[PDB]
């Protein structure tokens, strides 16, 4: 086996360069005549198996120039002698958290970057998915600002008939980016949630820092609601759950910031499609096909160029032995052989 830095065993993928967390190589594709990224999986807890397998089943099905692809999958021939998964995809020059932390970007390029995240999530959820990580680290970008959505391991098919849950139930996504109805009711089952996340996205955006860097739990919603004040009347009665609502009429009243003192470099379209974005009551956020079709992203819209999914998931993936587990791991897997 070939050995990295440590066995990282992938025939038609020749040279290798270490690159972060199983672990993370570049590798030159002789098939293919290019550079590619192998990801090396080794999750044989129940965890990282059903984590594996949903964004095996998930990548697999999508096809579109705005989410990551799989290129190839390497694993052995048998169940038996199956210990690790060997991931194959494009290879990205960076992602949108470190170009955050060293590039200033023009409004072009925040219109171009918001676009691509929308058309990706356009297609995202008309196969009835929920990406439910959306954030900087998970945006792709080559040399040429084509951008990528990756890491669909919390990924679920959307279920809001069943999304109502108790006052802080524990919740696993990136606490910067959370919906602040994760905080009060909601399991992350809508397509809200995502909405939520592109919006903080674009803050960032527009001023190389998060908009909502909450140090916990009930901070990050008292960071939200610094900025969009306190929820009115109606957005509190939409809130049936007596623990949350009663929590929001404990806070201080505070009143809203707006954006453009936030941002007073800012496109006013783009505070205009962000203000609709980042809006408390779930129910009244933009849908991903308005935001589209919003005038902060009129040169770039066209319905006809947004695909939709041919093969929607049409029901929820159950939980499962690691056996089984690995087993629809290896069927998945089994073309690419």
């Amino acid at each position: 086996a070939a050995a990295a830095a440590q066995v990282f065993d992938v025939p038609r993928y020749t040279n290798l360069s270490y690159i972060g967390e199983g672990m993370v190589c570049s590798a030159y594709d002789n098939l293919n005549k290019v550079r590619v990224a192998i990801k090396k999986i080794s999750p044989f807890h129940q965890t990282y198996c059903q984590r594996t397998l949903r964004e095996i089943k998930i990548l697999l099905r999508f096809r579109h120039e705005n989410i990551i692809g799989i290129n190839d999958i390497i694993r052995a021939p048998t169940i038996e002698q199956m210990k690790d998964v060997y991931i194959v995809q494009d290879l990205m020059e960076t992602d949108l958290y470190k170009l955050l932390k060293t590039q200033h970007l023009s409004n072009d390029h925040i219109c171009y970057f918001l676009y691509q995240i929308l058309r990706g999530l356009k297609y995202i959820h008309s196969a009835n998915v929920l990406h439910r990580d959306l954030k900087p680290s998970n945006l792709l970008l080559n040399t040429t600002c084509d951008l990528k959505i990756c890491d669909f391991g919390l990924a679920r098919v959307a279920d809001p008939d069943h999304d109502h849950t108790g006052f802080l139930t524990e919740y696993v996504a990136t606490r910067w980016y959370r919906a602040p109805e994760i905080m009060l009711n909601s399991k992350g089952y809508t397509k809200s949630i995502d909405i939520w996340s592109v919006g903080c996205i674009l803050a960032e955006m527009l001023s190389n820092r998060p908009i909502f860097p909450g140090t916990d739990h009930l901070d990050q919603l008292n960071h939200i609601l610094g900025i969009l004040g306190s929820p009115s009347q109606e957005d509190l009665n939409c809130i049936i759950n007596l623990k949350a609502r009663n929590y929001l009429l404990s806070l201080p009243h505070k009143n809203k910031v707006p954006w453009n003192r936030l941002f007073p470099n800012a496109d006013s379209k783009a505070l205009d499609l962000l203000d609709k974005m980042l809006t408390f009551n779930p129910h009244k956020r933009i849908e991903v096909e308005q935001a589209l079709a919003h005038p902060y992203l009129e040169q770039y819209y066209d319905p006809s160029d947004e695909p939709i999914a041919e093969a929607p998931f049409k029901f929820d993936m159950e939980l499962l032995p690691k056996e089984k587990l690995k087993e629809l791991i290896f069927e998945e897997t089994a073309r690419f052989q």
